[PDB]
């Protein structure tokens, strides 16, 4: 029953969504951060200045060494660890134990995070992205392999809404669970199975299209990332974006270094003028060749708490991260090579505005080949 996954994500706002996870035998707890970003279980391993608890293979009957080290350097840091596998559920998941490789994390830069409350991720993307190489076999895939558990996920982020703000959140596996959104569920297609790619179609800020080649929108690449706080937009489209924003809420403006994500803004109980900034609406290729969808995001949605900018500028493609998922239901339907989207039961709305899944809308070649 997806009842008893409902709830299942907890973390602190910005820091990520984490799942309970035990991993080995006896379980040993840990809480999991949830990454459609990402391709690889790995868990820390060994002590850490971050880290209160952490897995040990060695406690662990039903360990087995892969004897196989990998290495994953990224942009931000790093992490480093060993290969193997062992026995993994998830409490507040489905009822069952899968062997599943683990990265057991012994060294890490900048990757782990203070006060976070989670000791690992769990990557959710595909084989192609994996590190060392596509042949280590990712969590959901195993899950899917050894148990009877529908190729799908779905997650409902809901954010924080009225230190760090805590979160909440559901991550329903093998399954849609309908109690979650209201109105129906729009798919685009995943365009190709690695990341969770999809191409967005036209981007409009309070109504007014950016009027982008939508090739743009999708340079090189838009993704679904949950391990991802902001929206992340190409740099032409972010300056294009900020720029409208900007415009929208000339009624009094900020200091450029809230614009870039650095600075905060400050108003006191419940005077945000959210009415000041516009809404921004994606449109996402539909799986009908010329027709699509749209998802808007409020106010509400991309300044998170006094709140930062959530939307930032980006070098490899946009990224529809946290801030734009809490708005939705968003089922990843890996069986179907689709994405749907459908307004959450749970995203934070004035007496105005709403987030909204909308479609469909015609057109009369967005894709940045690779
Ligand atoms: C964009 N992204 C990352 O950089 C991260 C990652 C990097 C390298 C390997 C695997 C995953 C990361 C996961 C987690 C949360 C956040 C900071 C840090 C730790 C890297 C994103 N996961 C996402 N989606």
């Amino acid at each position: 029953s997806f009842v008893e996954m409902v709830d299942n994500l907890r973390g602190k706002s910005g820091q990520g969504y984490y799942v309970e996870m035990t991993v080995g035998s006896p379980p040993q707890t840990l809480n999991i951060l949830v990454d459609t970003g990402s391709s690889n279980f790995a868990v820390g391993a060994a002590p850490h200045p971050f880290l209160h608890r952490y897995y040990q293979r060695q406690l662990s009957s039903t360990y087995r060494d892969l004897r196989k080290g990998v290495y994953v350097p990224y942009t931000q840091g790093k992490w480093e660890g060993e290969l193997g596998t062992d026995l993994v559920s998830i409490p507040h998941g489905p009822n069952v134990t899968v062997r599943a490789n683990i990265a057991a994390i012994t060294e890490s830069d900048k990757f782990f995070i203070n006060g976070s409350n989670w000791e690992g991720i769990l990557g959710l993307a595909y084989a192609e992205i994996a590190r060392p190489d596509d042949s280590l076999e990712p969590f959901f895939d195993s899950l899917v392999k050894q148990t009877h558990v529908p190729n799908l996920f779905s997650l409902q982020l809901c954010g924080a809404g009225f230190v760090l703000a805590s979160v909440g959140g559901s991550m329903i596996i093998g399954g849609i669970d309908h109690s979650l959104y209201t109105g129906s569920l729009w798919y685009t297609p995943i365009r190709r199975e690695w990341y969770y790619e999809v191409i967005i179609v036209r981007v409009e800020i309070n109504g007014q299209d950016l009027k982008m080649d939508c090739k743009e929108y999708n340079y090189d690449k838009s993704i679904v990332d949950s391990g991802t706080t902001n929206l992340r937009l190409p740099k032409k489209v972010f300056e294009a974006a900020v720029k409208s924003i900007k415009a929208a809420s000339s009624t009094e403006k900020f200091p450029d270094g809230f614009w870039l994500g650095e600075q905060l803004v400050c108003w006191q109980a419940g005077t945000t003028p959210w009415n000041i900034f516009p809404v921004i609406s994606l449109y996402l290729m539909g799986e009908v060749t010329n027709q699509s969808f749209r998802i808007t995001i409020l106010p509400q949605q991309y300044l998170r708490p006094c709140y930062k900018f959530a939307i930032s500028q980006s070098s490899t493609g946009t990224v529809m991260g946290a801030v734009i998922m809490e708005g939705f239901y968003v089922v990843f339907d890996r069986a179907r090579k689709r994405i749907g989207f459908a307004v959450s039961a749970c995203h934070v709305h004035d007496e105005f505005r709403t987030a909204a899944v909308e479609g469909p809308f015609v057109t009369l070649d967005c894709g940045y080949n690779i």
